[PDB]
């Protein structure tokens, strides 16, 4: 049967110390909300449904692309109340799944396990396992179904050493949800209207409640503070880490690895300490990376080296290039095949043809530069005051002579010369070579002040 | 009543291979008895006795502006002869806490509840519960008080199993110390006068010696090799990070965060890996750290964003100023609101006015740059030789031309415009234009050697 | 007695996802092979006997200086049949030693002790304890002596709470090799001649086979995939640092530190976190490595502080010289006593005299500097189109004035001075001044398109 998702997100996160509501802090530069409409979404879910309320604009404006039902709760009734909010719009012969858009990191996999695990007109209640369950519902299992959840202060000597645990995370179809809901009540320390009322709801009803043990406690913990959101990230990082190992790449230290999006990759691929792989990224066979490099939004062709401390941005890499170390790519880079980026240069929105060296301390932009052209150290590219960034192009085989500036607009025609110390404003024709008159005045037994 | 403390750091460390005392290898960038008498003057000690003996001359180099008593042991005869030397200075009613340089991480909190347990004219010792309490002073209490420090080699096997140990930190008023410290002897196999023995002698005397344990185990260790000071370290900074991440700091990753000094901060701060807070810094409101960057006395204003691989030091920046990658700003550098430092550029003892970019390949020192000015990429700020850094100009709303240099001492007026590839050795004028005037030699069907 | 050693490396590691054979994958910058081929050759072999196989070609050429004896076996038939490869070349009055080309991290001191307690005519059997022994073959041990491997399939439900397990590495004498192995069956599960059997074998025949057990689990772990390569990596770099720590290093960070060759250090060196050493490399007396560093193939004499970011190959560094940040020290850099070099500097094949300064963006390849120079910010030294990297010469005291372009070949003597901007293809003589004369066009009332 169909399926749809119910997300909880209008919490305060007053313990975060924050503008941001709760569910907007992000986990691998994604934020925990995020996490979890894409985990429905992988589902296959018809719709979701997003529970919100505190910072409902910043909410709207940073998630206003996402496919979800923006369901406003203007007051914390409870998580019944929360869910209910979204109950019309539940289909009656379709699946809900309950999430928390601050438990992020529930696998798709543990989600297919509860909905496969739900019986008919009953509930597929997710458990977990702690070591020490102090202070959560503890589940009581009588003929291998949930007969109910034993809260802390409830709780009998034998029962408190329960180490199975309610989650919060549940399945059921929509019309047991509309009429389950409609009969919790808020008789309670808190007085709230408790989602977890259901399977004393269900068991009333003598419907089934099945409970389903998730892999790790780290996929239904929640953040509270940046603490355990640190925490979160990290199971994360390892978690990504660990699959890219045993997919072949090498990464050589797994606790200093951060991947903030994703990563396709080929054989051999080899990743030093302290690199960041953010949005989307593609590394080529044989890929190297130095360490502390950052590489977001990158294409990166098989043989490629990027030498330590090299940042690319928004950049395309042909095969068999060397980078770094010290590079800059900015975005528009396009580096075709075995070009040369070296320390100090800065390339910008340029395209360098195969073969092409630009190896120091350089500032490229606007620019097209063709193949086996010799960028030499210092050269810039520039514009006259008041300009709109014109471009420079340079043609095939171009010899640009140290500490050269070239003024844009301006175009270098095939097999230039340009010497050293050069001022280019004016275009230069098909092998035509460019050197500057230079006027010095040489003073004899000049003895300095020393 | 009032309270002084006594440090013991007469060590020398011989395990360290250093030419440094034992107490002077530093903890968070700080030495390991200047965290004691900090710990020690923030409980609000009237003296603190600091007891040394090896590497007297470098302690003296190293703590002279330490307000401490200089107590100088000749001869390492044991813990109790060590406090003895200050016993003179000791005033009969005032409480005295004995500390020790080389366990360095002992808090004001846990010394404050060790002074509040002391009952009168008795001792509160401080004690530990350890897994393996091995080699330890077994705790033997009867009837709630401490009735002995039962040592290893004497302990029967039910008193071995006993993992509450001595840490050696204790108080009592003075005039118990000097009364008990002459009746402390040196008859075991070491032939030293412990310390440990008073707890003894309190107890001949019918005065009550009450226990309190410590928080972690961390706060008494001791660091007798660089390993167990690395480790003192991690936990030390793990203990910063996490009450960062408590006030509402977003650090990416605490095991990869380091504090040496003091943290100021506003709301919304983030902070990526491997970042080095130094001295005193004070972070504005939303402001972003990137990956690598070292700030060192720095004072940051809100929204500044410090992008990768940026090292700053003794600076000031202003509200809404975009820095780095890879920017330098050295000492005296003052960057106004809304200013823009860009990669390969190192600023030295020099303002930088409101909205004025200077973002590639540029040295700027001993400058005063005014608002709206636009520092192109390869501009250098430079001296004569002979000269004594001679300070340029710049005023508002000026265009300085890539790879322009600028002869200090020299002015450029307001709204004065410099074209590419200059050499300024003389003042420019309120809106002159300066541009260089160049000669070339032009050779056409020039075949270039391929 | 003599000692010859045989190393198992024919192995596919299909789990690695990779083009090179299991063995050639490395751990500290080292393949696994090497640290095995290293171990078995501080113990004194006079053969190293090298079981390899799959991937023949890759192992011949990455391994072509090793002084082993290559013995193919072109088929998998097990251990037993690996081992028999070699044994016609075992010398029956000497010591075989056998190990695993994938589990490298075996030491020489467990080695030792495993030869030590071979009882004459019989077998000294490396043993391990585990936490949890399943799927090992347990050790059945009657009057000291090892009687049996007991399979976990095999095991009765005592001989499974066993946990000394068996590793493969074992000793016995050439002659009882020869015999034994010749007596190796394959009738079990896998159809594969052990040598594990060689346990049962020796008992046959009366013979002693006594087992030693290993210091750790991760000196016999074995990796058959990245992530568990990894796990031997971090193992290996924490030992390393831990070792270098009770040696007097100070390393910040023992878990963001890597060694990968050797080190050499004086007393009081300080390594700051993210530094990567590589190769051989040789550090004097204080010196301080700030973070980020990375070195390879240095010598670093006494007193030299290098500041972050800096990354060094094949150079020697002078005593109380000041490095960095973000400088670039390429192969044949030599930087005498008391120099300096800043950020964005990249010096290659260059030798840099006494005193000498290179504070700022500037390039100095294939360059002699003499003494007390002061090489000015943007300097750059480069040739002529078509050249073959000519060489500068630079004398002593020698001024250079920012932005100048040292084009190549071309000499300037002692005391020589050179203005700001200037272009110099001709030698400048001993105090020779030479400054550009600069053209300029200067228009009064130029208001700028603001
Ligand atoms: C952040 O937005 C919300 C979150 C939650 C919420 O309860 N989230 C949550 C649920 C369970 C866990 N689980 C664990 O941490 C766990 C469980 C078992 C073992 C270990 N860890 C974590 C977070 C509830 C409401 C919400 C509440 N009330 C309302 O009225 N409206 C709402 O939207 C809102
Ligand atoms: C470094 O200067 C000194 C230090 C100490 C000293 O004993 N320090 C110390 C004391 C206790 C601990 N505690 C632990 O490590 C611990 C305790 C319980 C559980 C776990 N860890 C560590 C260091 C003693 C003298 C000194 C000695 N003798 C003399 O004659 N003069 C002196 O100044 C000098
Ligand atoms: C990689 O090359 C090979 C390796 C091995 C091999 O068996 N290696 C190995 C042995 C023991 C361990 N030990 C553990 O991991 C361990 C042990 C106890 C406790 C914990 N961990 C690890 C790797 C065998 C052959 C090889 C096999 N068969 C043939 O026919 N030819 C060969 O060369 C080839
Ligand atoms: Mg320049
Ligand atoms: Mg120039």
């Amino acid at each position: 049967k169909a399926l749809s998702a119910v997300i909880l997100a209008a919490g305060k996160g007053t313990r975060m110390y924050s503008d941001l509501p709760k569910v907007l802090h992000t986990i691998a530069g994604k934020p925990m909300v995020k996490h979890v409409i894409d985990t429905a979404h992988q589902l296959g879910s018809e719709n979701i449904h997003l529970i919100y309320g505190h910072g409902g604009d910043l909410m709207r404006t940073h998630l206003a692309n996402e496919q979800v039902n923006w369901v406003l709760q203007t007051e914390q009734l409870g998580t019944a109340h929360a869910v209910q909010q979204a109950a019309p719009f539940f289909k009656d012969n379709e699946n809900i799944v309950v999430l928390y858009g601050d438990a992020p990191l529930i696998t798709k996999e543990t989600l297919e396990k509860l909905i496969e695990a739900k019986p008919e007109n009953g509930i597929a209640l997710l458990t977990v396992n702690l070591d020490n369950p102090t202070g959560y519902g503890r589940i009581i299992r009588e003929n291998g179904n949930v007969v109910a959840i034993v809260e802390q202060k409830d709780a009998n000597a034998e029962q408190l050493n329960i180490k199975e645990v309610n989650t919060g995370v549940m399945v059921s179809d929509g019309a047991s949800f509309k009429k389950w809901l409609a009969r919790v009540g808020n008789n309670n320390a808190q007085g709230e209207y408790y989602l977890t009322d259901l399977i004393a709801l269900a068991n009333q009803d003598n419907c089934q409640v099945v409970a389903v043990q998730a892999t790790d406690v780290m996929e239904v913990e929640g953040a509270n503070n940046r603490l355990q959101l640190a925490a979160l990230e990290r199971y994360f990082q390892n978690k990504q880490a660990s699959k890219l190992l045993l997919e072949g790449v090498m990464i050589y230290d797994p606790a200093r690895f951060d991947l903030r999006g994703t990563l396709e990759h080929g054989k051999d691929v080899e990743i030093d300490v302290n690199v960041i792989i953010e949005g989307n990224v593609k590394l080529g066979d044989r890929v190297k990376i130095g360490t502390g490099c950052v590489l977001k939004n990158v294409v990166i062709g098989n043989d490629v080296e990027i030498k330590p401390y090299s940042v690319l941005e928004d950049s395309i890499v042909g095969e068999k290039a060397a980078i770094g170390p010290f590079s800059r790519l900015r975005p528009g880079a396009e580096l075709a095949a075995e070009t040369h980026v070296g320390n100090f240069v800065e390339i910008k929105k340029s395209t360098v043809g195969k073969g092409s060296k630009v190896n120091h301390l350089t500032y490229v932009g606007d620019s097209e530069i063709g193949s086996n052209c010799n960028i030499g150290a210092g050269v810039i590219t520039c514009n006259y005051d008041g300009a709109n960034k014109f471009k420079t192009i340079i043609g095939d085989d171009v010899f640009v002579g140290s500490d050269t500036q070239l003024v844009a607009p301006v175009k270098v025609a095939n097999g230039a010369t340009i010497g050293a110390g050069t001022t280019i404003t004016r275009d230069v024709g098909e092998n035509e070579l460019v050197i500057t008159r230079v006027a010095q005045r040489h003073i004899q037994g000049w003895q300095r002040p020393i």
